[PDB]
């Protein structure tokens, strides 16, 4: 499925992929070899499904937190450059791509979130989170609002949850301890309570996503947003006059974002391994290669010393590195994808009012330690689709009548939209193993025995 004598590359659709295609045209004009760039949907989950049997791209781009799990499954080739090349990039960027003693990818650039504001609507931005409710009121009298950002992905809400004390896994004596999880302490509860109260008092809406918020800022309808360096380009095209600065404090403490390093790995089953090393070391990681990508969509603070010393004179970049020093570098261990699925479910149920804050975070502490939890959620979704709409109305009636603990209110059931919402409510209230046991019990009481049997052989077994 992988053809000898050319190169195929995969990268996310919010980065500068037309700029990267210009670098491959130059490689073709010096050697004749053709390069193709693609941007599929959900690529961080498609890559481990196709590469296990030897298919996929020659080269894959993503942040460093996903790569430890790919290496444990045997999907990547080892990286081995000469000491003369290694001295061209900062030593702290090589530390982020080192796993069990070996290097497993090439580092490209450093990314962190900041606060972006409209100078004509608000020439002096606020220094604390506590000030935002009163400022929303002044702006409505002009037909506007104060702040809008993406509420569906937990990367954007984590800086406030961590300000007064929350954490992922505890670091002690040279290693992360995978059975000491920090999403349910006193500091984590206070930050999530402040976010839900903004929604209750009608300063924000619970269905806001990435493209809704991007259009409102660029049209002048809102005063502030929260985003990374890749977004600066489309703002330049618009009519808005903008600045970039440090995030606000909470209870007197700084906000603390998680920082990522964009990186490039090589497929263990590729037959083009030495063509791939020549493209990356001699064409992309140079002054003129990185300049072509940066002009399409900006990269942040790059890994190559000779070019980063010039970019550091830009005041937008100085603010990016101040937020990075108040935050923390992400771990790369294989347990990180189970952590991100658990926190995503907790924020969605609490912002929509289907669960209380305290009950949602106590279940996340348990789900974050279970490797197979997200797989169980996908098998529940498929069983609800197979019942059909008439039989699924009977299922939801019996769930609302249960007297066993924990109980589910009838108002919360009427607010669901489809089969994906129902599977997320079940794993968030009961945790993942108990969710399957209760579902099988209700299916037997409405006489749907074939569906219950198929679900059992693919989970608890
Ligand atoms: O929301 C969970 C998600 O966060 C990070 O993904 C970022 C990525 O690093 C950025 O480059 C940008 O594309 O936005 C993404 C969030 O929408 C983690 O790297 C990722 O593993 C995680 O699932």
């Amino acid at each position: 499925k992988i053809e000898e004598g050319k190169l195929v590359i995969w990268i996310n659709g919010d980065k500068g992929y037309n700029g990267l295609a210009e670098v491959g045209k130059k490689f073709e004009k010096d050697t004749g070899i053709k390069v193709t760039v693609e941007h599929p949907d959900k690529l961080e989950e498609k890559f481990p499904q196709v590469a296990a049997t030897g298919d996929g791209p020659d080269i894959i781009f993503w942040a460093h937190d996903r790569f430890g799990g790919y290496a444990q499954s045997g999907l990547l080739a080892e990286i081995t450059p000469a000491a003369a090349f290694q001295d061209k990039l900062y030593p702290f960027t090589w530390d982020a791509v080192r796993y069990n003693g070996k290097l497993i990818a090439y580092p490209i650039a450093v990314e962190a979130l900041s606060l972006i504001y409209n100078k004509d609507l608000l020439p002096n931005p606020p220094k604390t989170w506590e000030e935002i409710p009163a400022l929303d009121k002044e702006l409505k009298a002009k037909g506007k609002s104060a702040l809008m950002f993406n509420l569906q992905e937990p990367y954007f809400t984590w800086p406030l949850i961590a300000a007064d004390g929350g954490y992922a896994f505890k670091y002690a004596a040279g290693k992360y301890d995978i059975k000491d999880v920090g999403v349910d302490n006193a500091g984590a509860k206070a930050g999530l309570t402040f976010l839900v109260d903004l929604i209750k008092n009608k300063h924000m809406n619970a269905d806001t996503d990435y493209s809704i918020a991007e259009a409102a800022f660029n049209k002048g309808e809102t005063a502030m947003t929260i985003n990374g360096p890749w977004a600066w380009s489309n703002i330049d095209t618009s009519a808005v006059n903008y600045g970039v600065t440090v995030l606000p404090t909470f209870k007197g403490q700084p906000s603390k974002p998680f920082v990522g390093v964009l990186s490039a790995g090589i497929n263990a089953a590729s037959p083009n391994k030495e063509l791939a090393k020549e493209f990356l070391e001699n064409y992309l990681l140079t002054d003129e290669g990185l300049e072509a990508v940066n002009k399409d969509k900006p990269l942040g603070a790059v890994a190559l010393k000779s070019y980063e010393e010039e970019l550091a004179k830009d005041p937008r970049i100085a603010a990016t590195m101040e937020n990075a020093q108040k935050g923390e570098i992400m771990p790369n261990i294989p347990q990180m994808s189970a952590f991100w699925y658990a926190v995503r479910t907790a924020v969605i149920n609490a912002a929509s009012g289907r669960q209380t804050v305290d009950a949602a975070l106590a279940a996340a502490q348990t789900n974050a330690a279970r490797a197979a939890a997200e797989s169980f959620k996908e098998h529940l979704q498929e069983a609800f689709e197979d019942l059909g709409a008439d039989n699924l109305r009977k299922f939801k009636s019996k769930l609302g009548d249960r007297r066993q603990e924990p109980r589910v209110t009838k108002s919360a059931i009427e607010k669901l939209k489809d089969e994906i919402d129902l599977a997320d409510l079940m794993v968030g209230v009961f945790t993942s193993k108990d969710a399957v046991s209760v579902t099988v019990e209700i299916l037997r009481a409405i006489k749907c025995n074939a569906v219950a049997d198929d679900l059992l052989r693919n989970t608890l077994e």
